[PDB]
């Protein structure tokens, strides 16, 4: 049992809710919140911009130190950093960005990072400003993630379409 509430069960292990991931995280304080990161951990927009703003830029300051020490991530890769006031940890995951010409096939590799964590609160990877079709992202999520993932979708109209088109 956990405190996630109001989710619709899609499969054994995948759950979905029309919710603001920042508000979900502040309420639940999950062990892991997933960020829609880029390889430079530049948290300017989309989910990353929202999560970083909720940390009053502490996520960005921490990320700058990570990059100075370790260099950029890979597309499809991830790192674990602090969750600050949102979660114990933030799993920064880099989905391909179609607006950068990146190969959508890397989306499966991106979702595989979720399997290293028993429970996650997450957005749909590569959706939003990353340019992929969220219906496809949900399909890859369900077909890749085996651990328990609680998906938060901000946009009500896209949430409704994601549920109503799910096979």
């Amino acid at each position: 049992v956990n405190s996630f509430s109001g989710y619709l069960k899609l499969t054994d292990n995948v759950y979905i809710k029309n919710a603001d991931i920042v508000e979900e995280a502040k309420k639940v304080k999950p062990t892991v919140v997933v960020n829609a990161a880029n390889v430079y951990l530049k948290h300017g927009g989309g989910v990353a911009g929202a999560l970083n703003k909720a940390t009053n830029n502490a996520m960005q300051v921490e990320s700058d130190d990570y990059i100075a020490t370790n260099g950029p991530l890979k597309v499809g890769g991830s790192c674990v950093l602090s969750g600050h006031n949102l979660a114990k940890h933030c799993l920064h995951v880099v989905g391909p960005n179609v607006n950068k010409g990146e190969d959508i096939q890397l989306l499966k590799s991106a979702y595989e990072n979720f399997n290293q964590h028993e429970v996650l609160l997450a957005p749909l990877l590569s959706a939003g400003i990353f340019g992929a079709d969220p219906i496809h992202s949900l399909r890859v999520c369900v077909d890749t993630v085996r651990t328990n993932v609680y998906l938060a979708v901000f946009d009500k109209n896209l949430y409704d379409k994601l549920v109503s088109s799910f096979l």
